[PDB]
């Protein structure tokens, strides 16, 4: 019945990870055998494995000892005697945990036997982050290609998924096997890989676990109201993570990821171009994720590029998964509403009050935001030039309603027109000074002091600030575009002499 198994994988690894000779690796090899078959039970090829593996041990004490004996530390003995021991309770075939154990045994099967697939993709992606060398690159980039096969419409049947599996578990095997067999060779860098003995000590224990999980599943393969404001959500916050990828990872390239979210925001209907633009930018996400791998090697003989893609540390690629889930599932929603539409397509061939009201109040009451939004984007933190110029037009507006009336009503939209582009322009100009040449760039061509120059609110920012120095202009944008596609037609007939 509850005739376990497991002591033997827990005994094998601790007498693995302290004694590194030709006489542990056998031990490891037998370790890396036992998640392939079965539970003990009335069969002969699971016992007679057990009992060779008992005859090799006990033998290879009798050989040190036969070894030591010649005269013209030994924990091997203790494992030896519990796997003798083990072998005698298969032979036959206060306490709290007895059943806690099965338990927990038989939930954590069923959760491999479900949806085992996408649990070996967290282990991949999981295996790739650790630790990024040469080799954890074949584990990332296959989580990646996983990952995006998913996100696409077409699926895969699970003949190829096992001889995958099937590959990934020999590569792990032999990855292993180097790992815990390195402690012999000779060297220290010019090798990628790996090195030598949670920074970068917890990453076997972690590759064991996954190839535990492949040999399980390998080992099955072998038994012959409201959330339609939630996708409007979605897409936004997807949007969103485009915009603020560029603020973490500063690089030339990114900067067409914020042009794009920016040029995004400001356009009508901005969810079907969303849709459109969709798998373009999961495939330039998952390639500028590529080159951020690449270039968060071990070794600094890859001499970064200046003003390009630069040397980053391992943690910090996490976020950019996170940032890339959001793509994932864009272009899945996408995908399903495209193919819903055309099978349709193909087939073929109370509270109105409320709404109104509210409507109504935002025709009437959302240029005051929009004015009281300047007074937040021109008087927080230090002041500079550009928080001048804002008030500057809006103090211009203001007088310009009150002198004429007749002019301010037909000069409207182009202030608005003239805000969003002179934020843009913000944008543009307090990203681009982060660089190395711009700014020394900016003294060689126009010549001002430091800071002089620093004064028109130039200067190198931190990975903090630099969040509120682009998001409070692009709330500003936000606000104003809202207030130009929706409000502003209606606000002007609205109010008219007629
Ligand atoms: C400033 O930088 C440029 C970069 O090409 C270089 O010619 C020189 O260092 C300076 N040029 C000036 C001062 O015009």
């Amino acid at each position: 019945g509850l005739i376990f198994r497991l002591l033997l994988p827990i005994c094998l690894a601790v007498a693995c990870a302290f004694r590194y000779n030709g006489l542990s690796f056998v031990y490891l090899i037998y370790l890396l055998l036992i998640p392939l078959f079965s539970e003990p039970t009335k069969a002969t090829m699971q016992g007679h494995t057990g009992r060779l593996l008992q005859s090799l041990c006990i033998t290879s004490l009798s050989f040190l000892l036969l070894h030591i004996i010649f005269h013209i530390v030994f924990v091997p003995d203790i494992g030896m005697f519990i796997a003798s021991l083990t072998i005698w309770l298969v032979c036959r075939t206060l306490r709290r945990f007895a059943s806690v154990a099965s338990k927990l045994k038989e939930f954590i099967g069923n959760m491999i036997t479900t949806a085992g697939k996408v649990v070996v993709t967290i282990l991949l992606g999981s295996s790739g982050m650790m630790l990024p060398s040469l080799t954890s690159a074949v584990y990332f980039f296959v989580f990646l290609g996983l990952c995006t096969w998913w996100s696409w419409c077409r699926t895969f049947d699970p003949l190829l998924f096992g001889c995958l599996c099937v590959l990934l578990a020999i590569f792990t095997a032999g990855h292993l096997i180097g790992l815990y067999l390195y402690q012999f060779q000779f060297f220290q860098e010019a090798v990628p890989p790996n090195d030598y003995y949670w920074y970068h000590h917890a990453n076997p224990i972690l590759l064991l676990v996954m190839y535990y999980t492949l040999a399980t599943l390998i080992r099955i393969w072998l038994q012959e109201a409201v959330f339609q404001f939630i996708m409007k959500q979605s897409y936004i916050c997807a949007l969103i993570a485009m915009m603020a990828w560029s603020i973490t990872y500063h690089s030339w390239l990114t900067f067409v990821l914020l042009i794009w979210s920016c040029t995004l925001w400001m356009i009508r209907n901005r969810r079907k171009y969303a849709m459109i633009s969709s798998p373009f930018m999961v495939v330039y996400a998952n390639l500028l994720l590529v080159l951020q791998y690449i270039w968060s090697f071990e070794l600094p003989e890859i001499k970064k590029v200046p003003g390009f893609l630069e040397k980053k540390e391992p943690g910090e690629l996490a976020s950019k998964i996170l940032f890339t889930i959001t793509f994932w599932l864009l272009l899945r929603q996408h995908l399903t509403e495209q193919k819903a539409l055309r099978e349709k397509e193909a087939l073929l061939s109370i509270m109105k009050v409320l709404g109104n009201l509210v409507v109504a109040l935002f025709i009437k009451y959302w240029i005051y935001v929009c004015g009281g939004m300047f007074f937040f984007v021109s008087f927080e933190g230090k002041i500079v030039m550009y928080k001048i110029i804002y008030m500057v037009l809006f103090l211009f507006c203001v007088a310009l309603y009150q002198v004429h009336y007749e002019w301010w009503r037909k000069i409207l939209k182009y202030f608005w027109m003239s805000v969003v582009i002179y934020t843009m322009l913000v944008l543009i100009f307090i990203y681009t000074y982060q660089f190395e040449n711009f700014p020394g760039l900016w003294q060689n061509m126009t010549g001002l002091k430091k800071e002089k120059l620093e004064d028109l609110g130039l200067k190198q920012f931190t990975v903090a600030e630099l969040f509120t120095r682009i998001f409070i202009p692009t709330s500003f944008l936000l606000v104003c575009i809202l207030h130009l596609h929706y409000f502003h037609d209606r606000f002007l007939e609205l109010t008219d002499l007629k």
